[PDB]
């Protein structure tokens, strides 16, 4: 029947998350404020809401200087802090960070490594095995912000930081640098779970509609992923008055940008009973960009194969007349823990129909509401709402499929 998804509602939610709150870094007060907002919104929708808390890694922050130049940095989660006075050591130019690039001269020095070829972890691991005191990785691409040198969930015993291209290029000419990094401990995040349960069905099939509500540092996260969070909530509003024998769980996942930490926690804590009842996960991540080229709505499965999510989406696209739906392979969002547990899942995201690429604003301060399209929210919202309606109406992954920006 009629499913009045309204993108204006989603836009309003994106404004609340990305403008009134701003960047929602995992573990920070902004993410906790966002969780309160999402929980409050779900309760308005007649949902049974719980907040599920979980520990996340220490958060590293600090500064870097050399020859009087202060350099903005982003510290890698899972690397070491410094003493409060900071770590001062000579710089060692290690090129791209292959094993061959570390001579005996590297021991006791801060390894300066250009991004490229190798993963950030491989670079940091090669430097540490070579006796480096710390690792500075500088971007090989221009960017508004220093790159995060994501370590693919590994732990490194020395500091690892990422800096901008022009800063690293200057650093290749300097003798030494000082790094000051503090670890903030006791970090926690949370998931917000709102359940629409059928009143007199015993052990119903479970359908998950999910989106992560955290963003990367310095990004307002309007599209990644205020958009998916907002479309998930508006779909919950639409489906509130839809009878169903399925148990529908709408979930806002925390700490996705650190490696799917919230969805991994959530799926890990499902009982075996719930896993057997688990039917399908529709994950929404980046569904509102205004970027003109991102005209194709992709359905990403971890193996690129069809599953129940694709079937329902294919059917929905036919019912609403939408011809720019494509099935493709992709991980690195919260559908992945569901897939690993054997539950049909997929991630919905707009992409360049030529190449699948996303907007240039991704993971930058320009991931802002200025670059959100209500028409894209509306079309994505109408498609996934119809797909979930089709599903509910009555009658281990490799590191590069888990993490984002690992090289
Ligand atoms: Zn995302
Ligand atoms: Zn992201």
């Amino acid at each position: 029947r009629e499913l009045p998804f309204k993108a204006k509602h989603a836009y309003s939610t994106i404004s609340q998350l990305s403008e009134a709150i701003g960047p929602r870094i995992a573990g920070t007060a902004a993410e906790k404020k966002s969780a309160l907002l999402i929980a409050s919104s779900m309760r308005k929708l007649k949902l049974d809401v719980k907040v599920q808390r979980f520990n996340i890694p220490d958060r590293l922050e600090g500064t870097l200087s050399s020859a009087g130049r202060d350099i903005l940095l982003q510290a890698a989660s899972g690397s070491a802090p410094t003493e409060e006075q900071g770590l001062t050591a000579p710089l060692y130019n290690a090129g791209l960070g292959y094993q061959k690039d570390f001579t005996a001269d590297a021991k006791g020095k801060i390894a300066l490594i250009s991004r490229g070829d190798l993963t950030y972890y491989e670079k940091a691991k090669n430097a540490e095995a070579a006796g480096a005191k710390a690792v500075i990785i500088y971007n090989n691409k221009e960017s508004l912000v220093p790159m995060t040198p994501n370590l693919s969930g590994n732990k490194v015993g020395i500091p690892v930081v990422g800096i901008k291209k022009e800063d690293g290029e200057a650093l290749t000419q300097q003798k030494e640098a000082t790094l000051k990094l503090k670890a903030f401990t006791n970090q926690t995040s949370q998931n917000i779970i709102g359940i629409k349960k059928p009143k007199n069905i015993k052990h119903p099939d479970i359908v998950y509609v999910t989106a992560h509500y955290d963003s990367v540092p310095f990004s307002p996260g309007a599209n990644d992923n205020g958009s998916g969070t907002s479309v998930m909530l508006e779909m919950a509003r639409v489906l509130k008055s839809v009878p169903s024998d399925k148990e529908i769980r709408f979930i806002a996942f925390g700490a996705e940008e650190l490696g799917l930490l919230g969805s991994s926690h959530y799926v890990d804590h499902l009982s075996e009973k719930e896993l057997k009842r688990s039917e399908v996960n529709f994950n929404l991540d980046m569904v509102g960009t205004s970027w003109e080229k991102a005209s194709e709505l992709y359905v990403n499965t971890l193996d690129g194969q069809s599953n129940y999510v694709w079937e329902s989406s294919r059917t929905a696209a036919e019912k609403i007349g939408f011809d720019s739906l494509s099935l493709t392979q992709g991980g690195s969002s919260d559908h992945v823990p569901f897939h690993e547990a054997g539950i049909d899942s997929a991630n919905f995201i707009w992409g360049d129909p030529e190449t699948e690429e996303v907007e240039p604003w991704y993971h930058t301060p320009e991931d802002s509401i200025e670059h959100i399209s209500k028409e894209r929210l509306q079309q994505a919202g109408d498609l996934v709402t119809a797909a979930v309606y089709e599903a509910v109406k009555k009658e281990k992954a490799k590191a590069s499929d888990i993490f984002e920006d690992i090289k």
